[PDB]
């Protein structure tokens, strides 16, 4: 009765979705793959999973799973996936979600010719706050929307947990960028145009680490998608997205600590839109670990009902190319077409 | 030694800078001169002032005054300056400096070649709490800038005081707009290129109300100027314009309320930069009127000391630049090329 999951990659992030697994109702892990054997022994102890496959042509040979959730590095996505689609496997697999808008468009079509879900492990719409801001403006509290912000202004140590994160030509548009822009879309619609900028302070680092972003909404929007983790703040707001939205009748502001300001045409509203903190979450990081139960429960319950997700690989094409025509427009200094890209 | 000024244009925002040339050192008004009688009677009795002219050709040719302050609506400035250069009288104009940047050009080359000193008359900078921005990051507290945001959002009724602001086809960069990109030049130096973005909201103006701009400052740095008059807010903010500079070693944050957050290797410290209320003043545009005095006694010291004024015609080219830069790039949605245009 219950869907039977394969997660390949026992990594840092893995064991959140282990966790969060557990509590999905209608769903577990019956099985894990990694490269390492150290972390394989690791994730399969500490969680009791009995099969454990170094390898995973090995894990999907012996199969007697509905699912698989991959989360490795970018590196793998496209074989995994391909290997998702070629046993008739749904699959989830985590961002990014290939190393380019063509490798992703291929692993796109491999899924819808095998006729198999494809969602991308997008989590950061699925927080509990993003939701908020969501539901306020689909509500019509403040009107038709005409501009926004989403910012992510840091100056925490993700290195550490991520030292790839150091390695790269490319950095904060790829790891963290690509959410503020799945935000930006989620919550203003999808992109006509675009032109950013993109700088290098941190000297121990390879790739840049401040991005400025200026989006052109069809619906005629426009927004600033602002992301740094080179801003030394007194409070530190790792790792909160903080949003402002104003509309034809009022505002949305989401400020730092969760609070939640709404203007309208009848007075104004504060609320709390903090995140739950999980039996297994730890600060300040529980925004992040709530939303990974969030997207997983989404997963499993759009897989019983056999529906389209909501950051599926389809949907998630259209957030991938901003992050590409980011990269572009900052090397380029020029606006670039979103539509002529997909 | 007493300084002797003239007056063109008792308008609305006359009566401030008439106010605070009653309270600048070494510096009166020893003349007034306004088209329209009801406003030369009303300005002339309110702060006693003898000569009254109902044409500035007149008063030229009487003459008796050390410099002249033009405080008319820009149809006029070019006209104005002109006479002034003739009858070798330097020269205070308000903002917007000219209509067009070719205009704005043509004044300056006038002045230059008569020999007399001209300053716009672009207050924002002088506020306080501005001041205190550039004195923080001037001292090098947060090291070297490489992002700013320099915000002016607002709902409140600028309409009724200036009508005019209601009915030409631009409105909020020429406005209001105008003073923000100052401010991003003033804190973060020149800049080399810049894209901008426009809308309207309210259905009662013909105007652009919401602007969002991308500069890209010749030291490396990048900054946001966004600006509206259709943003309802919990508090009304106006009109302060808010500041966020991040540096290689700190931010600076100057929010609401004129709170000033300087964050450092040292750490935070919280400062109040709200500005003074002068007996005349009437909130909320007692910050403005401030800067007037501020603007004003800067002028009459420089023009004492020979030197030049900090907003000199010169320099304000370099603001209205930027202007007529963001009207073209948010006509074509292309990035427009600063250096080109000087
Ligand atoms: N908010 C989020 O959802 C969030 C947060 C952090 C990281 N991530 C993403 O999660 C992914 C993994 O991040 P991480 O820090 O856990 O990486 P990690 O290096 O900690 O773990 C990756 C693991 O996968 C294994 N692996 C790699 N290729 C494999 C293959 N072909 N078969 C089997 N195992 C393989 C490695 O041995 C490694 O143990 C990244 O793509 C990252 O962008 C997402
Ligand atoms: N922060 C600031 O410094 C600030 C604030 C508000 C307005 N302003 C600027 O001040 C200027 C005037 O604004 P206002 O609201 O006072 O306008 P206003 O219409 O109230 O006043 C203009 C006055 O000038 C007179 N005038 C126009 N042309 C003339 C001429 N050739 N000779 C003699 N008199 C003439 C008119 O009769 C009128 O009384 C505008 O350019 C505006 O942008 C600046
Ligand atoms: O998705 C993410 O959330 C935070 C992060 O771990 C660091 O940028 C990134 O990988
Ligand atoms: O210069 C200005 O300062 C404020 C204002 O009056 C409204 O936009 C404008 O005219
Ligand atoms: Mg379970
Ligand atoms: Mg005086």
């Amino acid at each position: 009765t219950e869907l039977k999951g394969a997660l390949i990659g026992c990594g840092f992030f893995a064991v959140n979705q282990m966790h969060a697994w557990k509590d999905v109702k209608g769903a577990g892990i019956a099985a894990i793959c990694d490269r390492d054997p150290k972390r394989l022994k690791l994730v399969g102890d500490q969680f009791g999973i009995e099969r454990r496959y170094g390898d995973a042509a090995a894990l999907f040979a012996d199969g007697g799973f509905d699912f698989v959730d991959i989360a490795t590095t970018v590196q793998s996505h496209r074989a995994l996936v391909e290997m998702a689609a070629a046993h008739k496997v749904p699959a989830i697999c985590q961002k990014p979600f290939a190393k380019s808008l063509s490798d992703a468009k291929a692993m796109v079509r491999t899924c819808e010719n095998a006729d198999i879900p494809l969602m991308v492990h997008e989590n950061f719409r699925w927080q509990t706050p993003i939701q908020a801001v969501k539901a306020v403006l689909e509500s019509g509290a403040i009107g038709e929307p005409f501009w926004g912000r989403f910012s992510f202004r840091s100056g925490f140590d993700v290195f550490s947990g991520q030292p790839y994160l150091a390695e790269g030509e490319r950095f904060i548009i790829e790891d963290l960028g690509i959410h503020t822009l799945d935000i930006a879309r989620f919550i203003l619609g999808d992109v006509a145009t675009l032109t950013a900028r993109t700088k290098r302070v941190n000297p121990k680092i390879k790739g840049e680490d401040v991005a400025t972003i200026l989006l052109d909404h069809q619906n005629g929007a426009t927004s600033i998608v602002d992301v740094s983790y080179a801003t030394k703040l007194g409070t530190e707001p790792f790792p909160e997205t903080l949003i402002d939205i104003d509309g034809t009748q009022g505002t949305i502001r989401l400020s730092q600590g969760y609070r939640l300001e709404v203007t309208g045409p009848n007075g104004m509203t504060i609320s709390d839109a903090s995140p739950q903190l999980l039996s297994w979450a730890s600060r300040p990081w529980h925004n992040i670990q709530e939303s990974v139960l969030a997207i997983q429960q989404h997963w499993t319950d759009r897989l019983s009902s056999g529906g389209e997700t909501s950051t599926s690989g389809a949907d998630n094409l259209k957030t991938f190319a901003l992050v590409e025509a980011a990269y572009e427009s900052a090397a380029n200094g020029r606006t670039v077409d979103i539509g002529a890209m997909l």
